[PDB]
């Protein structure tokens, strides 16, 4: 019997079987109820009936009775399995508050009755789909960022920092520089759009003002997205000034650093005696470092504030938009870890509470 891995997002959700090499179901973190109940792609082609409920907000589950629907519907619907047959890794955000935890254990035992549980942090499987157990992950998904250093496979609390700028800010942010150049967005259509137009056509600038020059004394920059019905949009700075605004959070009027000094933020925040490992095992994970570019960029961003003499290396895998659950495909499939899951057994002596001292 093979675990179950499921891997929950603010944006989507991801779930297959621990040995598998990708996911088999992907779905929306949707749950919507009438204006009885709907859950993933199924809810967002009825969102004209709908209201549509986000249970995950930046990382973090905020509604528990909409993220039970959505486990529930995971194992019945889009995996169509029984939870109480197989064991199930599921995974947490960076810093994920204690209560989180155990209400997540409490959960799986008690509602869905699973043998066997594990909960992990989200970084720390991508490093471990890379093959490292020590380096720095920048996790960018659709809700949150996140810089994380991690020593031998432990995520180090007071070093991680969140940055609450990635996939939706950025695709509500080309809403509004397409629309200051004559463009307009009233539905929810047009909006899925625009976030197509940012995944196929975006990429990340290595000399942003230099590209922005490049950009207005000819068209080489442009590139057209052609609509269904056969009308045309055509983007020329927007391409790069909108994946900018990770390395620039003032573009949207935040005052926060950019990923590339957070990531530098974290280093500086460790023992000064593993930051040479951190700076040439710097992970990109997440769906919104995806943008072409962006490892570059990355590279000549930390280099300008590291120490002259250090090697820096950004890791950038092929497939780090589901890198999360990959981790977790490999863990859960380990012959080592059989033995670090949390038993019903375990559970029922100890409470929800054992979650602290088993995932640590
Ligand atoms: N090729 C791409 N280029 C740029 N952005 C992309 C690309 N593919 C997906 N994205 C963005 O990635 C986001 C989804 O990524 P991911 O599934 O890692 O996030 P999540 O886990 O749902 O959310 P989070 O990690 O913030 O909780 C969406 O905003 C999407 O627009
Ligand atoms: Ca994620």
């Amino acid at each position: 019997v093979a675990a179950l891995v499921v891997d929950n997002g603010s944006g989507m959700c991801k779930a297959g079987f621990a040995g598998d090499d990708a996911p088999r179901a992907v779905f929306p973190s949707i749950v919507g109820r009438p204006r009885d109940s709907y859950v993933g792609d199924e809810a967002q082609s009825k969102r004209g009936i709908l209201t549509l409920k986000y249970p995950i907000e930046h990382g973090i589950v905020t509604n528990w009775d909409d993220m039970e629907k959505i486990w529930h519907h995971t194992f019945y619907n889009e995996l169509r399995v029984a939870p109480e047959e197989h064991p199930v890794l599921l995974t947490e955000a960076p810093l994920n508050p204690k209560a989180n935890r155990e209400k997540m254990t409490q959960i799986m035992f008690e509602t869905f009755n699973t043998p066997a549980m594990y909960v992990a942090i989200q970084a720390v499987l991508s490093l471990y789909a890379s093959g490292r157990t020590t380096g720095i992950v920048l996790d960018s998904g659709d809700g949150v960022s996140h810089t994380v250093p991690i020593y031998e496979g432990y995520a180090l609390p007071h070093a991680i920092l969140r940055l609450d700028l990635a996939g939706r800010d950025l695709t509500d942010y080309l809403m509004k520089i397409l629309t200051e150049r004559g463009y307009s967005f009233t539905t929810t259509e047009e909006r899925e759009i625009v976030r197509d137009i940012k995944e196929k056509l975006c990429y990340v600038a290595l000399d942003f003002e230099q590209e922005m020059a490049t950009a207005a004394s000819s068209s080489s920059l442009e590139k057209s997205y052609e609509l269904k019905d056969g009308q045309v949009i055509t983007i020329g700075n927007e391409r790069f000034r909108c994946p900018e605004a990770l390395f620039q959070p003032s573009f949207l009027g935040m005052e926060a650093c950019g990923i590339h000094e957070t990531t530098y933020n974290s280093i500086m925040k460790c023992d000064v005696d593993i930051r040479k490992d951190l700076y040439a095992n710097t992970v990109l994970s997440g769906g919104t470092t995806m943008y072409p570019g962006i490892a570059d960029r990355m590279q000549k961003e930390i280099t300008a504030l590291a120490p002259s003499t250090m090697k820096i290396k950004i890791i950038a895998p092929p497939e780090r938009k589901y890198s999360v659950w990959i981790g977790g495909s490999i863990l859960a499939s380990l012959s080592t870890f059989q033995q670090m899951w949390i038993s019903k057994q375990e559970y029922d002596e100890s409470g929800p509470s054992i979650v602290h001292r088993k995932c640590f």
